[PDB]
C-alpha cells in the first residue's frame, strides 16, 4: 500500500470516510463550529480521491498521522483556542500524535443537546447528508472517545427516526421518545468504550485482553480456545486503533472481525445469525450486543486440570500464560451469571493460590481447595445485589438514588455535590434496568453497569482529585474496583462543612422545572446535609428531606409563591440543623 489514505478512502467509500474524517476532527477542535469542520472534510476527502487516482502524487505516501496532525496544526486560531494541541504542533511523528492523545479535552463543557423537531425535520429534509453530518460533529464534540464507526450505526438510528416521525402530522410526540431512548443508548455506549480506553490508559493492553477474554467466552460459550484468542486479538487491536484516534484503521479492522465473526459463525454462536443478515455497521452493533448463547451439555468438569492434576505447579511455572488463560476462558464459559470483575476477581484469587501452594512443602494437598476460595468473592457481590434490588423495589428509583448519595456523600464528602447527585442518580437508574429481569442475570447487569459508572466518577477525578481514597480505588485494580470503593467508610478526620444559609435556600424558580430538574435540587440539598451533618443517621436525612419535599410543594402550591419561600425558609434550615444532631 503505497498511499495509505487511498487505501482508507478505497475500503470505506465516501459516505463513511467523511464521517469518520468528522468524527476525528471533532473529538479534538470541540470549539470549532460544523461549518468549519464540514470545510476540512471536504478538503481531506479532495484529498483522499487525489491520491486513489494517482497514489505516486505529491504527499499521498505520508503516513495517517503525519497528514492528520499537519492539517490539525493549520487550523485558525490553535494557540488561543487550543494552547495544549498547539504545543504538540511543534513535534514530529510518532511524538505529535503521542502529544495530541495526552491533550485531549476528556470534559468539554458544551450545552445539553435539546432536540427541535420542526427545525431539525427543516433542516433534514433541506439536506440530510449535512443534517447526519451535524449530529456526528455535536456528539463526536461531546464524547471525544466515542467509537468511530459505532457513532455512524447510532446516525442510521437518528436518520431512521427523522425519516418516520417529520411525515407524520405531530413531530414532538413522535421522535422526543425516541431520540431520549437515542441518547441513553449513546450515553451507554459512550460508557463502554470510555472504560475499554480508560482500561488501556490506566491497567495497559493485558489487562484489555484478560477482560475481553472473560466477556466473550461468556458470550460465546461453544466457541473453543483457539477461537476465543483468534477474536481477543482482533478486537484488541480494533479498541486499541479506535481508542488512540486511528479511527480509519480502526473502521476497516472492525468490518474484517465482524466478516470472520459470520463466516465462521456455527462454530462460535447460534445467537449469531440474526446480527449476520445485516448491513454492515448494524451487523458490528449486532454482534457486539449479542445475547449470550445457551450453556453446551458437554462443557467439561474443571476439577480435574485446575484442582485435582498433581503436576499443576508444573504446568503453572513453564506453561503459565496458556494455564491460566485456558482457566479464565473455561470458568467464564459456564458462568454468565457472573460479572467479568467478578471472574478477573477468581482469576486473580486463582493464580494468588497457586503461588502459595506452589512455594509450600506439599502443594496438591494446598491447592486442592481452591474452587472454594471462590465462593467468598462470589456471595458478597450476590448480597449487595440482592440487598440494594430489595431496597430499589420497596421505596423505588427516587428514594434509592437518595439512599446511594447519602452512602456515597458519607464515604467522599470532599467530591462536589453535582457529581454526588450525578454518581447516585446514574446507579439508581441501574437498580432500575436490573433488578426486575430474571435473578440470575441481575448480578451481571448490576456489577458491569457499576463499572461504566465507577469509570466515568474516575475520570471526572482525574480531571478534579479530592481524595486519596479515591485515587487509589481508581488506579489500583480494574478487577477490585468496585469493591474497594464498596469498602470506602465515613472518614472521621472529615471537618463538617460550614453551614450557609444561602445552601439550603429555595425560591418560585423550582416550581416551573421538570420533576427530574425538581428531584437535582432536593438531592443536591440532601448531599449539603450529610457534608454540614455526616454523623446524621440514614433515618434523620430522610425525615429532614421530607420537610423539605413538603416545604417546597405548599410554597409552589402557595397564593404568592416568593413570600412562602421567604417566610418558611429559614424555619426550615433552623430545624434542620437540630434533627441532624
Ligand atoms: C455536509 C457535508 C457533505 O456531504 O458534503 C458532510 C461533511 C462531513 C461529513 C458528512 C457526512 O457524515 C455524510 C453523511 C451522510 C451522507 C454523506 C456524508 C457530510
Ligand atoms: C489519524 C486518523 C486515522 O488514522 O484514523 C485520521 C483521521 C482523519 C484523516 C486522516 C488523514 O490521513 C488525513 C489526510 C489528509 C488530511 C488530513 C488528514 C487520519
Ligand atoms: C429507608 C431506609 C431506612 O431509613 O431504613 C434507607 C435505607 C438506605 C438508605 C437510606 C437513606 O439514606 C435515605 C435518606 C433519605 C431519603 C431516602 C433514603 C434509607
Ligand atoms: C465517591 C463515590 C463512591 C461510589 C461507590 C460506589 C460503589 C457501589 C456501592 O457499594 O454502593
Amino acid at each position: 500500500h503505497k498511499s495509505e489514505i487511498a487505501h482508507r478512502f478505497n475500503d470505506l467509500g465516501e459516505k463513511h470516510f467523511k464521517g469518520l474524517v468528522l468524527v476525528a476532527f471533532s473529538q479534538y477542535l470541540q470549539q470549532c463550529p460544523f461549518e468549519d469542520h464540514v470545510k476540512l472534510v471536504n478538503e481531506v476527502t479532495e484529498f483522499a480521491k487525489k491520491c486513489a487516482a494517482d497514489e505516486s502524487a505529491e504527499n499521498c505516501d505520508k503516513s495517517l498521522h503525519t497528514l492528520f496532525g499537519d492539517k490539525l496544526c493549520t487550523v485558525a486560531t490553535l494557540r488561543a483556542t487550543y494552547g495544549e494541541l498547539a504545543d504538540c504542533c511543534e513535534k514530529q511523528e510518532p511524538e505529535r500524535n503521542e502529544c495530541f492523545l495526552t491533550h485531549k479535552d476528556d470534559h468539554p463543557n458544551l450545552p445539553k443537546l435539546k432536540p427541535e423537531p420542526d427545525a431539525q425535520c427543516a433542516a433534514f429534509q433541506e439536506d440530510p447528508d449535512k443534517f447526519l453530518g451535524k449530529y456526528l460533529y455535536e456528539v463526536a464534540r461531546r464524547h471525544p472517545y466515542f467509537y468511530g464507526p459505532e457513532l455512524l450505526f447510532h446516525a442510521e438510528e437518528y436518520k431512521a427516526d427523522f425519516t418516520e416521525c417529520c411525515p407524520a402530522d405531530d413531530k414532538l410526540a413522535c421522535l422526543i421518545p425516541k431520540l431520549d431512548a437515542l441518547k441513553e443508548r449513546i450515553l451507554l455506549s459512550s460508557a463502554k468504550e470510555r472504560l475499554k480506553c480508560s482500561s488501556f490508559q490506566n491497567f495497559g493492553e493485558r489487562a484489555v485482553k484478560a477482560w475481553s477474554v472473560a466477556r466473550l467466552s461468556q458470550k460465546f460459550p461453544k466457541a473453543d480456545f483457539a477461537e476465543v484468542s483468534k477474536i481477543v486479538t482482533d478486537l484488541t487491536k480494533v479498541h486499541k486503533e479506535c481508542c488512540h484516534g486511528d479511527l480509519l484503521e480502526c473502521a476497516d479492522d472492525r468490518a474484517d472481525l465482524a466478516k470472520y465473526i459470520c463466516e465462521h459463525q456455527d462454530s462460535i454462536s447460534g445467537k449469531l445469525k440474526a446480527c449476520c443478515d445485516k448491513p454492515l455497521l448494524q451487523k458490528s452493533h449486532c454482534i457486539a450486543e449479542v445475547k449470550e448463547d445457551d450453556l453446551p451439555s458437554d462443557l467439561p468438569a474443571l476439577a480435574a486440570d485446575f484442582a485435582e492434576d498433581k503436576e499443576i505447579c508444573k504446568h503453572y511455572k513453564d506453561a503459565k500464560d496458556v494455564f491460566l488463560g485456558t482457566f479464565l476462558y473455561e470458568y467464564s464459559r459456564r458462568h454468565p451469571d457472573y460479572s467479568v470483575s467478578l471472574l478477573l476477581r477468581i482469576a486473580k484469587t486463582y493464580e494468588a493460590t497457586l503461588e502459595k501452594c506452589c512455594a509450600e512443602a506439599d502443594p496438591p494437598a494446598c491447592y486442592r481447595t481452591v474452587f472454594d476460595q471462590f465462593t467468598p468473592l462470589v456471595e458478597e457481590p450476590k448480597s449487595l445485589v440482592k440487598k440494594n434490588c430489595d431496597l430499589f423495589e420497596e421505596v423505588g428509583e427516587y428514594d434509592f438514588q437518595n439512599a446511594l448519595i447519602v452512602r456515597y456523600t458519607k464515604k467522599a464528602p470532599q467530591v462536589s455535590t453535582p457529581t454526588l447527585v450525578e454518581i447516585g442518580r446514574t446507579l439508581g437508574k441501574v437498580g432500575s434496568r436490573c433488578c426486575k429481569l430474571p435473578e440470575s442475570e441481575r448480578l451481571p447487569c448490576s456489577e458491569n453497569h457499576l463499572a461504566l459508572a465507577l469509570n466515568r466518577l474516575c475520570v471526572l477525578h482525574e480531571k478534579t482529585p479530592v481524595s486519596e481514597k479515591i485515587t487509589k480505588c481508581c488506579t489500583d485494580s480494574l478487577a477490585e474496583r468496585r469493591p474497594c470503593f464498596s469498602a470506602l467508610e465515613l472518614d472521621e478526620g472529615y471537618v463538617p462543612k460550614e453551614f450557609k444559609a444561602e445552601t439550603f435556600t429555595f425560591h418560585a424558580d423550582i416550581c416551573t422545572l421538570p420533576e427530574d430538574e425538581k428531584q437535582i435540587k432536593k438531592q443536591s440539598a440532601l448531599a449539603e446535609l450529610v457534608k454540614h451533618k455526616p454523623k446524621a443517621t440514614k433515618e434523620q436525612l430522610k425525615t429532614v428531606l421530607g420537610n423539605f419535599s413538603a416545604f417546597v410543594a405548599k410554597c409552589c402550591g402557595a397564593e404568592d409563591k416568593e413570600a412562602c419561600f421567604a417566610e418558611e425558609g429559614p424555619k426550615l434550615v433552623a430545624s434542620s440543623q437540630l434533627a441532624l444532631a
